[PDB]
């Protein structure tokens, strides 16, 4: 009852952030530009310093022009009325979003830790009291979620990002979709596609776990079950009912990884009748406080090298562009809604 009544509350309030949500709650001169912390086809985040309280954030910006014609625009909106509308311990907090006549932004918090993926690949695998430690927080995070009737749809160690404490903080909610039953987009990252997400189907909450299968494996072995050099291969591997285990993998987490991993989507772990506690109760698990886990209580493997809330050291280098705010509104009737 104490997890139900948790969650009655969670959906509560989440319903009334998402019936009505914020707007508009600052201005880009706001703030002072650091340093590009990541780039993509349609957007960037940037470091930035509010000008008057001297906090530093993680703004996310995407232009609208090339929003519309990447075919973003639902998920765009998605990401910014989900993002405004959660919380939870594992998640990035949206503070401040506007639109201006050439770009949307989102400013979120500053997570100096950098992501996940930086540190497997500088270490090569977690062990599995590691792995297991931010497992245990995408599982909780997931339960969430999906009480929200919430589809993540872009797990991968890119977008967990490690926060002063060691633990995870979950980013890019830009696939992120509120789904009652079924949904058919093609998206994700090949590497951590479910099989009927690659096979066109109309698919559901099922894909996340698939995809937790996935990050779990390539946490704990230091790459991913399904890799080739075309996409094309990736996923024959993915729909073929057929992944291997290094030989240090414990019987628990092989077991576990069966069951995520699990082709047929009626049969897998996190969708059976039982839901998350077929996950939450497994072997694998017997060690996970999970309430301590979700109280940030458990000491971490281990905290991210950094030397205060502006040290971008964590992160990489990119070409610094310009921030251009054209003349003339582009794109309004699109995005009126942001
Ligand atoms: N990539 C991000 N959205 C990000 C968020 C927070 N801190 C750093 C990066
Ligand atoms: N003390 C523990 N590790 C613990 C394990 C499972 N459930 C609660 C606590």
């Amino acid at each position: 009852e104490s997890v139900k009544e948790f969650l009655a509350k969670a959906k509560e309030e989440f319903l009334k952030k998402w019936e009505s949500p914020s707007q508009n709650t600052a201005q880009l001169d706001h703030f002072d530009r650091i340093k590009t912390l990541g780039t993509g086809s349609f957007g960037r985040v940037m470091l930035v310093k509010h000008k008057e309280t001297g906090n530093h954030y993680a703004m996310k910006i995407l232009d609208k022009q090339k929003v519309v014609k990447l075919k973003q625009i639902e998920h765009t909106l998605n990401e910014k009325r989900i993002l405004q509308a959660v919380n939870f311990p594992f998640l990035v907090k949206l503070e401040f979003s506007f639109k201006d006549n050439s770009n949307l932004y989102m400013v979120m918090e500053y997570v100096p830790g950098g992501e996940m993926f930086s540190h497997l690949r500088r270490i090569g695998r977690f062990s599995e009291p590691h792995a297991r430690f931010y497992a245990a927080q995408i599982v909780l995070t997931f339960e969430y979620l999906h009480s929200l009737d919430l589809i993540y749809r872009d797990l991968k160690p890119e977008n967990l990002l490690i926060d002063q404490q060691g633990y995870i903080q979950v980013t890019d909610f830009g696939f992120a979709k509120r789904v009652k039953g079924r949904t058919w987009t093609l998206c994700g990252t090949p590497e951590y596609l479910a099989p009927e997400i690659i096979l066109s189907k109309g698919y559901n909450k099922a894909v996340d776990w698939w995809a937790l299968g996935v990050l779990i494996y390539e946490m704990a072995a230091g790459y991913p079950p399904f890799f080739a050099d075309q996409p094309i291969q990736i996923y024959e591997k993915i729909v073929s009912g057929k992944v291997r285990f290094p030989s240090h993998f414990s019987s628990d987490l092989k077991d576990l990884l069966r069951n995520l991993l699990q082709v047929d989507l009626t049969k897998r772990f996190g969708n059976l009748k039982n839901g998350v506690n077929d996950i939450k109760n497994h072997k694998w698990f017997a060690t996970t406080d999970w309430i301590a886990i979700y109280q940030r209580k458990v000491e971490a493997p281990f905290i991210p090298k950094f030397k205060g809330p502006g040290d971008t050291s964590n992160f990489d280098d990119y070409e610094e562009e310009e921030i251009r705010v054209s003349i003339n509104e582009k794109c309004g009737k699109e995005f009126t809604e942001f």
